[PDB]
């Protein structure tokens, strides 16, 4: 299971060191509390936040960049929907998304390596089954 452990480790470091460090990103750190935003869950059908991404990483939900990026992109998509394309929340979520893509890009070689090797371990597991 250890290429998956290393992979999750890296994703988690992206979330804490890059995405959470975006200025004024605090609104995206945790699930919305309906007390503070009364309509959020009536408008937003698939909520997402950085704490949920971190909890998903620690459970090894993400085997590849694609499923990680799907949740990351969801944060920006919910913000366009709820706040509008030019809201300050959306600009902050766009920086969160943009710095995530950039970091994945800078780690592209090692991350392709890990992704391929998580798969090859998945297959060895099947050639047991
Ligand atoms: C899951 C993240 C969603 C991002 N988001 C958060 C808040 C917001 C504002 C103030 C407090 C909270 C909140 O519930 N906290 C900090 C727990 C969320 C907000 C207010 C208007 N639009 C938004 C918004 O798009």
């Amino acid at each position: 299971d250890d290429d998956q452990v290393a992979f999750s480790f890296i994703l988690d470091n992206i979330v804490t060191q890059k995405m959470m460090a975006v200025p004024d990103s605090w609104p995206f750190h945790h699930p919305v509390n309906k007390k503070f935003v009364p309509d959020y869950y009536k408008v937003i059908v698939n909520p997402m936040d950085l704490e949920t991404i971190r909890k998903n990483i620690s459970k090894h939900k993400y085997q590849s960049r694609e499923s990680f990026l799907d949740d990351v992109n969801l944060i920006l998509a919910n913000s366009v929907k709820y706040n509008g394309p030019e809201s300050q929340y959306t600009k902050t979520a766009q920086e969160i998304v943009n710095v995530c893509y950039q970091t994945l890009t800078e780690y592209d070689e090692h991350l392709t390596q890990l992704e391929k090797d998580i798969c090859t371990a998945k297959e060895a597991a099947l050639e047991e089954a």
